[PDB]
């Protein structure tokens, strides 16, 4: 009559595929269309370890790795020296905004770099990022930032795939060889190809014209990750769920803007000194539930079709 | 011109399939995606009997059968001795919560078991269930519950497919052979396989990480029912419609939480002594409309493709 | 360069099919799922006549034809003698409700039948319908209604495909051969087959258990219309758009409940003497826009794939 | 290990198609159904020029080309001589409404034509359009409008594919050979074929009976543009996004109604003298982001599958 319980693990082989969808099946522009994080769930797996064991090391750029995938956005309502210092102490990084004079921006970088476990350090000084535009003036700005000790620059554009930005990337790589460059914003595979070819060390993802973020992250990273170019998901995550899903779909780090506005160190959500640990633990538990011991493993399992997904009805 | 009325039953054969969808067609993760109960309807069939004839006997675990598929959730706002006693008198069962000391929980079980037609009885005493965690302490807790006469234990976890829970299942089966074990929570076929292999007598279904309940119930039970492992649908049903659909998709019993908060016997919806009969009759009428004389028949008809469904637009 | 304007009608042949969807393509339970009237639009065609020319004659049952497809529902808030008289004068019909004693119901019928162009007449007296249940008592009720001059009886059930209703149909046909019987409610092809086989002269369409109305109307009528059994759409139309779409999908007449509550003749929307003409003209204009000169033509064009449809996003 | 950055542009060839959907893939009535502008996004491309270089010249009719695709609707709340004069000065055109006597309408045209860079001019006088019906009286009306200097007439109908309108088109072409005729409204390929065959110089797109605008625009223009018959999108655009998408899908110009109600020159949104430049620049930037240097190029790129799209979930 009924099947033997002892055969339950073996009986999974009478099925053509694993329960749920692979990421490739989920992210089908032809059938499901463009997806946001709220449009799907990640299915749980097997828990064989405590969440405390989960490693969250994350590539920010080709040469920079953080102990956590959290990056503060270059918004004048979010990141200044205070934010950048405290994000780095907590294992992420801060991208200092450029709605300020070049001198003011360099002094903020200098404050971070002069500041004295999970901590993001270069020099042994705290890591610092900063945003610039691709206007002629930003060349002088960048030179000042580099003089102040900048580790990574983010080129700040709604539409990054431009001759202006490509030229800026090429100039930076030639002029400041030790500086890591994150280009963007991009939402398509073609945009990604163009800026990778130009010499980008990382990409920033998000945008009549635009693209649903989940679909953007998947299609850009599916291409970029083949070139070892890590991507930042910058679509305005609001919670641990959004962060887990951004990474699931291919992002290496996640940019936090509105999420961090209102915290103590922003220029009330309280202190980042509590909030980032809360997110860090939340992401450890997400990985635990999914059955992966690191974000590197998480990426590998998803790309192999081991991690499964389900599309959600409205 | 027009076809003869006398040929109407025979003309149904010029059609390739029955009107509406089979459950397999409905629950397609590739086309429709993940479904909740509100996303579909069960199509009516042929009424050849009064609703009063409908039998609602339901398997709780491999060895325990109830006269009705109603199970009270182990929530400190829902089930205590009062609830558990009255659920059992009405042909269902109550799972006593464990947000309390082990001694307090055992005394609540003892109250149920010492209490003196559709009634759920073991000993001739009322059936009682209780929830525990899978922490080391819960081993001592369970021993106390068993001493008090416990018939079935529910392992209480958001994500039940863990080494901790698997170990707990194996220990219980070896230590308390006469005790029935319901494992969970699970939402996937793989999770179900793992806990069935470990020795579960039943599964509890429901859950960044999770799954729409209709899809969860279908895919877990489609696997579990082959092993004679009955599943409890625990996604928070709110009405008779939800209960009918949970069972349609494969659930053997349904867990009621919020539905029963506010009733007289919970620790105003009035008395369960009225409400459960109301639900019992409602489910009889649902079965009647669908054209099935029992929940066993209902399961068989659905799995054979006889019972039909329709997906609902928003 | 550009194509000649003179060839525009001929160039439509380089296309594999007409623009938009056929009704069969629209009403696909596998792809689109279950549809309501709000989920689609009828595409316009070619206007070659004034709307005043549009004929709205509609089959109520195998033997009864009305000058307009409007039927008042058997609700004690909608149809009594006043409503039924005035609906018949305007070319539709009224189904008198049965939330009343059999004597009271017969007197209401008698009032209609004794009352002295588009007018619905049998005898030369106004046509009258009435609802009954399928309980033993309704046999005596029906005998009284028939004595009072009843032309058509509607069997009033949420789920009409029952042994009780089948028995009632067979008894009526044998006992009152001149009486037309509308059976229901049904939502599926199988239910329709059963009640047609029993001897129904018409079907009433609409209903955990149920079906989206557009899909119900299409699938029931696609079957029933082959047997010359006209169907009433009873899903609670609210406007001219709903009425046009119900008929487009296969309904022969449309039942109005809530639409007519609040009018002067119901037991403020004003007088039916104004409202029905307003709907009558609205439906003429709908037919005009679609390019059909009658509801008979409308049915034929839709079933041949000439009339086209478009599914609407939310 | 990782792929070389230098190969990034070449690696795009291992993919079967470009990222995102072609317009033909997007506008599938069978899979996605009927779409509105809010249901999709246009994907960004490569920026190789400043937005100021973007040319927005747009065909209004076979013989009339405007410097911008903006047309004011013939609504008595939107277009009169003031509106029409100022729209023409800004490189678009105004269609004067006909909820007025024929004499009053002709005097409004006369005011435009007698008025003394991007400016729309015929004679060297400002271009003027006007709406008429297809009633017998409108023949005398049109003669008066033509005497006043009318350049283009719009036949004003909810459903333009009628013998009345076809007759009117043929009469106009024969009687006033120098007058350009825009026929409509149409929403289908068949309606378009009929009015093109009759002699229309342009079509106006938009409409129980109707069609989602994005789908209407695509299917009508995909046919009409082959005959060099430019189409006006008249579905009530509200913003720059709507305007960009209407043109993306095939429209040559866009009609603005509600958008322009409340402006200074309508019979507060301020002056059109500011608002139209704002829209003009917005559309230049949209084209820039997409990577096209003109609306002619935009049409060509979209029809070739170069410009890509993404369907948006709710």
């Amino acid at each position: 009559t009924y099947r033997d319980a002892a055969t339950a693990l073996e009986h999974l082989a009478t099925y053509a595929e694993k329960d749920g969808l692979s990421v490739e099946q989920l992210m089908d522009s032809k059938t499901r269309g463009g997806l946001t994080y709220n449009d799907f769930l990640v299915l749980p797996g097997k828990i064989d370890f405590p969440s405390s064991e989960v490693v969250l090391s994350s590539r920010l750029t080709k040469k920079i790795t953080l102990n956590a995938p959290f990056v503060s956005s270059p918004m004048d309502t979010v990141t200044e020296a205070d934010m950048a210092i405290h994000m780095a102490l907590l294992g992420g990084i801060g991208i200092i905004h450029h709605n300020c004079t070049a001198e003011e921006q360099a002094e903020m970088v200098r404050r971070v770099k002069k500041y004295e476990p999970l901590a993001s350090k270069s020099t042994k000084q705290l890591l610092c990022g900063a945003a610039i535009g691709t206007i002629d003036a930003d060349r002088q700005r960048l030179a000042m930032l580099v003089e102040a000790g900048l580790d990574v620059v983010v080129l700040d554009s709604s539409q990054g795939n431009s001759v202006f930005q490509i030229n800026m990337i090429k100039w930076i790589k030639e002029t400041f060889p030790d500086l890591q460059v994150i280009a963007g914003n991009v939402v398509t595979r073609e945009q990604a190809a163009s800026l990778i070819h130009a010499g980008a060390d990382g990409l920033r993802i998000g945008m009549a014209c635009g693209r649903p973020q989940g679909t953007a992250v998947y299609n850009v990273t599916q291409f970029a990750n083949q070139f070892g170019v890590p991507c930042i998901a910058d679509g305005g995550v609001q919670n641990i769920g959004h962060i887990t899903k951004a990474i699931a779909l291919g992002a290496s780090t996640v940019m936090m803007g509105g999420m961090l506005a209102g915290t103590t160190e922003s220029p009330d959500k309280g202190s980042i000194k509590k909030y980032i640990p809360y997110l860090y633990n939340g992401l450890q538990h997400s990985c635990q539930d999914i059955g992966v011991r690191s974000l590197v493993e998480f990426r590998e399992k998803v790309d192999s079709g081991s991690v499964r997904f389900e599309f959600r009805t409205p």
